[PDB]
DNA sequence: ATTTCGAAAAATGGGAT
DNA sequence: CTAGATCCCATTTTTCGAAAT
DNA sequence: ATTTCGAAAAATGGGAT
DNA sequence: CTAGATCCCATTTTTCGAAAT
């Protein structure tokens, strides 16, 4: 599109491979980030190093943008690359500078933010309202929106494990085992390996 | 500040009695309320109409600002009054207009959702790392400390029931009752009827 | 404002499963 | 195996309109 | 370099407490 | 009660880098 391509103009586009962390937890903020390619994922951990994974993030969105707003703020969570990832960087000082010539690029963000809102809400009210079972049919759609779940003539397939899921759900991969197969049962989805299909 | 002077200048302002419904979760998003005095919850509801609170917001915050960025949004949640409130309102589109010809009123909003986004991950946390009473003790530790707890000769003094501790956390109005008995067992608290003393 | 008084409505628990 | 959700009114507690200060 | 292939690694299946 | 958490291990998928094309 227009705008938000002259955006990339001032931002220092880097590689990360998967596996590496883009972002830590507690370090001080003062980096806006934007993936032009790949994909992301956040998450936070106790005091065990359990981990639980807050969100995807894809091509497009915004990453780190939480400290821009306040000066002295620390980073909210761990964002780890899932795949290999083009990010771009530009700092903060610099990125409001850019809202002033153009401010649509604040709105972009503030979208975005919107979004995050929503979805972090509802992550709120799941883990208030449902039972492991549901949490885990409602990620499993979820996941069949993401952009990296392939396409099936029976519905969407998606490529994760019972290990992943679980710390989306917030449950263990054992408890995530039993339901997968249950689920199986009413041919809700096809489960064999990391391989799942969600019925359409 | 001047801004916001002229902001509210714009706005159609309304009040409400405490109690009150504000936002009806689920109906069509198509305008921004500013707290302008008093304090307002936001929660959500299950299917059999049990609540979960996500958050208090108090005078200076912006209300209903999750539609705004995109076509066709419903409420994401219920907003019920605490106390009688002085509420500006403004429709989204007056307000895109307001932003264009100063865009530092979306940076201010910006900047809530920001924070809002920080408070709520971390409430994804507590309620998957934390259990029942780690909760407990931590709301109680955050309400000691909100605009509207009152001065107590051995610490800070909060008004709130069980079962609205319980909409906070995530678990039944019950449990919290026996934890907040354990609590005073332990001289943490002393708790009288709705009256909770968090000893300092 | 808010202190008082009599409902009327809300909020509590207790411990068994 | 085990934090807790549930069950449930008889009993408190608190809220509220009306009147008084 | 890119594809193939055969161990290591990582991820599971369920019953039992 | 009663969902889940945890244990335990021997088995299935997956992952990946040395080899081969
Ligand atoms: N709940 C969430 N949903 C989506 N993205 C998030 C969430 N919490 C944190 N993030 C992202 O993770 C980043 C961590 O560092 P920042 O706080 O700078 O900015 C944060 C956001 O980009
Ligand atoms: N997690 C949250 N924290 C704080 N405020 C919220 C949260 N979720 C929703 N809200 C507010 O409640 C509003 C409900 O309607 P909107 O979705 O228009 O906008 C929402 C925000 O104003």
């Amino acid at each position: 599109d227009p705008t938000l391509e002259w955006f990339l103009s001032h931002c220092h586009i880097h590689k990360y491979p998967s596996k590496s962390t883009l972002i830590h937890q507690g370090e001080k903020a003062e980096t806006l980030y934007y993936i032009v390619k790949g994909s992301v994922a956040v998450l936070i951990k106790d005091e065990e190093g359990k981990e639980m994974i807050l969100s995807y993030l894809n091509q497009g969105d915004f990453i780190g943008e939480l400290g821009l707003f306040e000066e002295g703020q620390e980073r909210s969570a761990w964002v780890r690359a899932k795949t290999a990832c083009e990010v771009a960087e530009i700092s903060y000082k610099k990125f409001r500078q850019l809202i002033q010539v153009n401010p649509d690029i604040l709105m972009r963000l503030s979208a975005q933010m919107a979004r995050r809102l929503q979805v972090t809400s509802e992550k709120v009210g799941n883990l208030a309202f449902l039972d492991v079972t549901g949490r885990i049919a409602q990620t499993l759609l979820n996941l069949a929106k993401q952009p990296d779940a392939m396409t099936h003539p029976d519905g969407m397939q998606i490529k994760i494990t019972r290990q992943e899921i679980g710390q989306i759900v917030g449950c263990s991969r054992e408890t995530v085992g039993r339901i997968l197969k249950m689920l199986e049962d009413q041919n809700l989805i096809s489960a064999h390996g990391k391989t799942i299909v969600v019925y359409g």
